[PDB]
């Protein structure tokens, strides 16, 4: 009556045969899990990657978090903690909050209380949360090559489910990107405490994510399937329109806490789960998710992109354009990079890239015909991939240009994409130049190499 828990998301317990290949498994469960947005994966009982670190030498500065439903928070960014001192703070907080030992506090009660707490104006509870990229100063919870490693660690070094591997494996198309995009290739570490929260969001470029809880108390999740993404946004926009004002850049994205019952009242499907230590949660493309930690814990997560994802990635960039949102990378640049490496691509990958590339080329063909009819005549080849991102964003829609753009000597350095030829300046279009990475004639042999590779 006060909080009605959403239905549970799917839980999978793969055999060791099934577990051997994460991408095969994820493809397999996808028909089920994409209907719920998130799912949980329990590894085989003896898959137990060793965790080891010194709690006194690991330092980080956490973000302070107010817990108010519908209040704006920024998706990225008062004191430094070691893992030990954060833990001591975290345990004391929960212990004092409930006047109980921490293991005795029912997960159902922490959940109820979380939603009461964020709802109540009179309550002004603040907590702290660590969110930080895998670095030399704070490394992965999974074993990596560096130290002399134990046989136990060597067992899990090359695991597909070791989250350092998944990104740079042949089957995350993100692995092929040469643009560093560190925020999307490197794992992130999350040190949680009771009620510390992640707001409703989807991943950049509508990518997958995979989250492993190394140890500690559970992480509570809510997820919405990709097909219902715009439904959720419509609900949120009505209740919190300030979150939907356009952002000056990626460092100013606004997100918020919102009761899943509010979504369920508006017929948005929502699923929940308690992720416990040693379990994975996978989020699917464009699947909204949010949650909070039950207590002191330690999680690790990374984004990835399968061949299943490529056409959604193209759709995402089109969606970003319509919203004037910045891109993390150029999707077309990634496609062409892969084409230029057709001989070493996996064959199913080559086949899928070929299909996306065919759409890209046909769309590009139409756009160039349109701008020619606008009276843009001069053109010059341009290696867009050499420009810093902030030097190749469309003035109007902020898209990262790669296939082509329009420039005018009138405004040096400024570019518009071919959708916004009329937004560059007031000179007549005969003064403009079409800057292009490839002629259409360059592009067809590139696609053809993919075809040969694919057979
Ligand atoms: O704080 C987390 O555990 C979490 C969960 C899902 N997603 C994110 C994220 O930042 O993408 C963070
Ligand atoms: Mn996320
Ligand atoms: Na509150
Ligand atoms: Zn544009
Ligand atoms: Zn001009």
């Amino acid at each position: 009556s006060m909080f009605l828990p959403p239905p549970e998301c799917p839980v999978f317990e793969p055999s060791w045969e099934e577990f051997a290949d994460p991408f095969a498994f994820i493809h397999k469960i996808r028909p089920i899990a994409e209907q719920t947005g998130i799912c949980k994966v329990r590894p085989p009982p003896d898959w137990q990657p060793p965790f080891a670190c010194d709690v006194d030498k690991l330092h980080f500065t956490p973000r302070i978090q107010r817990l108010n439903e519908l209040e704006a928070q920024t998706r990225v960014k008062a004191r430094d903690y070691t893992l030990r001192t954060f833990g001591e703070m975290a345990d004391a907080f929960k212990s004092d909050y409930f006047n109980m030992p921490v293991h005795m506090v029912p997960t159902e009660l922490v959940e109820k209380e979380f939603w009461r707490l964020v709802s109540t104006i009179e309550e002004d509870v603040t907590v702290e949360y660590g969110a930080d990229i895998a670095s030399k100063e704070f490394g992965s919870g999974f074993p990596v090559r560096d130290i002399k490693l134990s046989p136990e660690e060597e067992e899990y070094l090359d695991s597909g489910w070791n989250l350092n591997n998944m990104p740079v494996m042949e089957q995350s198309v993100l692995a092929h990107i040469t643009a560093d995009i560190c925020g999307m290739k490197l794992p992130w570490l999350y040190v949680g405490m009771c009620f510390s929260s992640f707001c409703w969001h989807i991943e950049d470029h509508w990518s997958y994510s995979i989250n492993y809880l190394h140890w500690g108390e559970p992480k509570t999740w809510y997820g919405v399937p990709g097909y219902a993404a715009e439904q959720l946004e419509n609900v949120m926009k009505k209740l919190a329109p300030e979150l939907f004002v356009s952002q000056p850049d990626l460092l100013h994205q606004l997100v918020t806490i919102m009761n899943p019952n509010t979504l369920m009242t508006h017929e948005v499907p929502v699923y929940r789960t308690n992720q416990c230590a040693g379990e994975f949660v996978i989020t699917f493309p464009r699947a909204y998710h949010s949650g909070f930690n039950q207590g002191f814990n330690f999680a690790e997560a990374v984004n990835f992109c399968t061949v299943d994802w490529l056409p959604l990635g193209r759709q995402c960039v089109e969606h970003y354009r319509l919203l004037h949102r910045y891109c993390v990378f150029s999707h077309d640049e990634m496609i062409c990079k892969m084409a230029s490496k057709a001989d070493v691509l996996d064959v199913v990958v080559a086949s899928t890239v070929q299909k996306d590339m065919a759409i890209m080329i046909e769309d590009e063909k139409a756009l160039r015909e349109t701008v020619r009819k606008l009276g843009v005549i001069d053109s010059e080849r341009m290696d867009f991939e050499l420009l810093p991102d902030d030097e190749r964003q469309c003035v109007k829609c902020k898209t990262t240009c790669f296939m082509s753009a329009i420039s005018c000597s009138c405004k040096p350095g400024l570019l518009v994409c071919l959708h916004h030829v009329k937004e560059l300046c007031s000179c007549p279009p005969y003064k403009y130049k079409l800057r292009y990475r490839y002629t259409l004639d360059d592009l067809y042999p590139m696609m053809n190499a993919l075809k040969l590779r694919a057979e």
